[PDB]
């Protein structure tokens, strides 16, 4: 959709943020954990730290700032109330948190209650940079004002900005792809890359800002939607020698030491700081002091620093406010809503790039109303749809080549390169059908299960002949921390995580298989994935494509899918698919020691 004003913008996301935010506000509030068992442990700064394990909504959503209350009730303490921020939310279902106060229970381990403490603070960040959108015209620059606005804007570009070598100090060079795309960006303001899994979005990033940076006179800006690609960049553009911060809120406890307080803490030109900061391990009048030098040493590493990277939610803290960036990169900017994406945008972007795949996983919204509304396309899909036709990088290092012809042909137009030869891949205890290609797809029909209390579906035989898969790739065979079981039913998750705790190996080396859906995979890749459809009645991502081209094109060396064909069948996506396995006859069934060739 265009809009007219700037104001019309505001207008129209202005409502839709306040949706999220108020519906947000309920499934904080309301979901809780009813009995929950904890797990105790001292503290790196002697601050108590508590690990946890544990509607079906729970989710990923939870990002490392946030802060949670967890209630005691049990019959063996008196009744306990502490807060405490969290640490480490991890991909493999325990929780992390430390609380603020020592003077907590630590002999009860059992009966726990955690309630998710709900902050206004991330949406107020991006209703403010909706109004700031509109009431300020130099928030943007005048022509990318124009193209985020949707008007007939002729099509400039930056000449002489082109430097001698694309390729960056301390990292490695770039592909006959990556170089274009730098020479691309590097030459007009807003530039729309598109990263599909194996290309390079870290380097082919960290490259540009490597030149934004050195062709620049201030601070460049690099955003991201998860806390944890923002971590990534850092690390990849560190490699070049550059000055960056990562800018962490509210995160007081990798790149713990490009921290911006952790810089602050020991610094050669803040003495009385440096003094003050060790003299706290141990006053209220010098507290204002040691919050007054940190607010005076946090300018001078950030007006000086020669890239800023932090999160999208990020760089909306009061202490970034008061600064220009001409050059801001948002990496993975296809999992943000837009007016999310857009909080770092308003502070005067004049060189716009945005990373991320359209034809890939997209953002969350909880509020349905607000995602047909519009709130469900990122500001990367809104400018594709107006014509700005990403520059795509065409190499993929990480699957095996013959792993990779399916997801090229069916969703990227089979315009791909396989950049890793089949050897460099598939090298073992482990007799594929084909050996020439690591894939098949382990017909199975099992009686399907609505077994999850009325809430998800549940394929008790699939789980077996999984549970057979993923222990022959154990059988001298890859690490349990590089096989990955992925399925979009909690119902199935729930018992392949209890029924694999049978099998032949022990308890603890099944642990390690990481059992999720395709939502905690994005990103993330592994050894061998493991896919089970789950459902055999023909009435869940089996019917999205997006969320099925993540599961397949996750894999590095091998990708095995259990199903039922006679309801998968049904869904062209995957008739292209199940068809594709029988045109490479891998539509394999019968027993798991001789399989077969069946149909």
């Amino acid at each position: 959709m265009r809009y007219e004003d700037a104001y019309q913008y505001q207008n129209i996301f202005g409502p839709l943020v306040k949706l999220e935010a108020d519906y947000d506000k309920k499934l904080k509030e309301s979901q809780t954990q009813d009995n929950i068992t904890v797990r105790w442990d001292l503290g790196l700064n002697k601050k108590r730290i508590a690990y946890f394990t544990l509607i079906w909504l729970r989710d990923m959503r939870l990002m490392q700032g946030d802060e949670i209350c967890l209630r005691y009730k049990g019959d063996l303490a008196p009744l306990w109330k502490g807060i405490g921020h969290v640490i480490k939310v991890p991909d493999n279902y325990i929780a992390i948190e430390l609380r603020s106060s020592v003077g907590a229970p630590v002999e009860v381990t059992h009966n726990f209650q955690v309630d998710f403490v709900w902050k206004s603070t991330s949406f107020d960040r991006m209703q403010s940079a909706l109004k700031t959108f509109a009431v300020d015209e130099t928030s943007v620059s005048g022509y990318i004002y124009h193209k985020l606005l949707g008007h007939e804007v002729e099509d400039v570009i930056i000449k002489c900005q082109l430097p001698k070598r694309f390729t960056a100090q301390g990292l490695p060079d770039l592909n006959h792809s990556q170089v274009y795309a730098v020479k691309t960006v590097l030459q007009r303001p807003l530039s729309l890359i598109q990263g599909p899994p194996g290309t390079g979005k870290t380097v082919t990033s960290a490259t540009i800002v490597y030149h934004l940076a050195r062709q620049g006179n201030g601070p460049v800006l690099v955003c991201a939607p998860s806390n944890i690609a923002v971590d990534q960049l850092t690390e990849k553009i560190h490699q070049t020698g550059l000055k960056v911060v990562r800018l962490c809120a509210k995160s007081r406890e990798p790149v713990s030491f490009l921290a911006l307080h952790n810089q602050i803490r020991n610094m050669d030109s803040m003495p009385e700081l440096q003094k003050l900061q060790q003299l706290k391990d141990e006053s209220s009048a010098d507290e204002k002091r040691y919050r007054a030098l940190k607010r005076t040493a946090e300018r001078e590493l950030l007006m000086n620093a020669d890239v800023i990277c932090c999160t999208c939610v990020g760089a909306g803290d009061p202490r970034l406010a008061k600064m220009q960036f001409r050059s801001i990169l948002i990496d993975e900017s296809t999992q943000a809503t837009e007016p999310e994406c857009m909080v770092p945008v308003v502070l005067g972007a004049k060189q716009l790039i945005l990373v991320g795949d359209h034809c890939q996983l997209g953002p969350v919204v909880m509020c349905k109303k607000a995602a047909k509304a519009g709130l469900s396309q990122s500001l990367f899909e809104r400018l594709v749809v107006l014509g700005i036709r990403p520059i795509r990088l065409q190499v993929q290092y990480r699957m095996h080549p013959a792993l990779s012809a399916f997801p090229s042909n069916i969703f990227y137009e089979g315009s791909l390169q396989n950049g890793v030869t089949a050897a460099d891949r598939v090298k073992f205890d482990f007799q594929w059908p084909q050996p020439d290609k690591p894939m098949f797809f382990y017909v199975t029909q099992g009686q399907e299960e609505i077994a999850s209390s009325g809430t998800s579906y549940l394929n008790r035989t699939e789980a077996a002949n999984v549970e057979k898969i993923t222990t022959k790739l154990l059988k001298a065979g890859a690490k349990p921390d590089q096989i990955g079981i992925i399925t979009p039913y909690e119902g199935q998750r729930s018992y392949l995580v209890q029924y694999m705790q049978s099998g032949s190996l022990h308890t603890k080396l099944y642990q390690e298989v990481e059992i999720a859906s395709v939502d905690a995979f994005q990103g993330r890749e592994k050894d061998f994935i493991i896919l089970s459809c789950v459902r055999a009645n023909e009435h869940g991502f089996l019917n999205d494509p997006r969320r099925l081209n993540v599961a397949l094109t996750r894999a590095r060396y091998g990708v095995i899918i259990v199903g039922n064909p006679k309801a998968l069948s049904k869904q062209p996506l995957w008739n292209h698919l199940l068809n594709y396995y029988k045109e490479q006859k891998v539509l394999v069934e019968g027993p798991l020691n001789n399989l077969r060739e069946s149909l």
